[PDB]
């Protein structure tokens, strides 16, 4: 797909269009697009004037990137991402991952809206993500596939400490001083491709498996990011809790549900910010 070339003409082009220079990056998932005011000193360009990215199709996601201060801290936000059903390879859905690498970026922050397998979750809770489960990757579908750029990282990078643990303790931590009634959820996000929702059959599958929660984005990114060196940190907002008896899921529903969490999730990211190294 892409050169390491491409990757630094984006670099560039973007480091010579903003004074930002950017310590974390965030990418917002679905209905987590408003993450981005309360951003100060914003520049905003979109995806479209960027040379070499690709293009947010689904609702929900602007398609625009970010850079601001957030709490004291400079970061570059993805408001909107991009999903394999959109129909792009996994080289093109992380190809801001590894542009993030080029402009300094030492932590990557990754969301999403996700349905509920633990029956212990409730809609509208906050899980953050422990360890993933790659469906596609156990069939071959994976960022790395193909020759490896040595610049970028090795030709095979261990996933099983994917999920910075130091962060994840902050994130209790910073969570407890929001004097939250509800309690901040960990576990496993399982990711299959989409775009259809699942039936009850798979549902009652992926629980077995020990998932806790499923989308269909996320692990490309997490896995090119660690590849190439960057600090991950992820969280689900829990949009629904799925069927597993014989309603229906819906994205509108999803939506609504990130609208809802809004103020909850703008300040734990907020918090959030302070807490992180380097
Ligand atoms: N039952 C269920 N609830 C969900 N909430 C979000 N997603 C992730 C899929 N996200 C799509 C449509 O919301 C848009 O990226 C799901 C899902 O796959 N299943
Ligand atoms: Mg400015
Ligand atoms: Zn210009």
């Amino acid at each position: 797909g892409y050169t390491y070339e491409d990757y630094q003409d984006t670099a560039k082009w973007l480091l010579s269009h903003t004074e930002q220079r950017p310590q974390v990056a965030v990418i917002c998932g679905s209905g987590l697009g408003g993450l981005v005011n309360k951003l100060t000193q914003a520049q905003t360009f979109d995806y479209s004037e960027i040379p070499n990215f690709p293009e947010s199709t689904v609702p929900g996601h602007a398609g625009r990137l970010v850079f601001g201060i957030l709490n004291g801290r400079a970061c570059v936000m993805m408001q909107g991402r991009f999903h394999m059903y959109e129909g792009y390879p996994f080289w093109k859905v992380t190809f801001p991952v590894r542009v993030f690498r080029l402009l300094g970026v030492e932590t990557l922050v990754v969301t999403n809206a996700a349905g509920g397998l633990n029956p212990n979750f409730e809609v509208g809770d906050i899980m953050l993500i422990r360890d993933h489960i790659n469906l596609p990757g156990f069939s071959g579908q994976n960022p790395l596939r193909g020759p490896n750029e040595e610049r970028f990282g090795v030709r095979f990078p261990a996933m099983s400490d994917a999920y910075d643990r130091d962060m994840r303790q902050k994130a209790h931590s910073t969570w407890k001083q929001m004097g939250e009634q509800r309690e901040l959820q960990e576990g496993t996000y399982v990711m299959l491709g989409g775009p259809n929702f699942e039936t009850v059959a798979e549902c009652r599958l992926l629980r077995n498996l020990g998932a806790d929660a499923v989308g269909m984005s996320t692990v490309p990114e997490v896995i090119v990011a660690r590849h190439c060196g960057l600090r991950v940190f992820g969280f689900s907002l829990i949009t629904n809790k799925v069927i597993m008896d014989t309603g229906k899921a819906n994205h509108e529903e999803v939506l609504e549900a990130g609208k809802q969490a809004a103020q909850k999730l703008e300040q734990f990211v907020s918090l959030l910010m302070a807490s992180i190294p380097v």
